[PDB]
């Protein structure tokens, strides 16, 4: 019903007393290309948070308006 690959791991923001994760990635859902993807990773990236997934252009949006 659903598939992930993360594709390139860009930054991570924070991580917690679990192991997990808080981590800005480039991650492709169900095969199409990757896109920014903001969200909470357990240690071995097999499971998955909350989090948000923005096109280059949103992406760009956001970081020229608070840079």
């Amino acid at each position: 019903e659903f598939t992930f690959e993360i594709e390139e791991h860009l930054l991570t923001l924070s991580e917690n007393e679990k192991g997990w994760t808080k981590e800005i990635n480039r991650v492709s859902f169900n095969g199409a290309p990757a896109k920014f993807d903001i969200r909470a990773w357990s240690p071995d990236h097999t499971k998955m948070g909350k989090g948000i997934t923005l096109s280059n252009e949103e992406f760009q949006t956001m970081v020229d308006a608070f840079k």
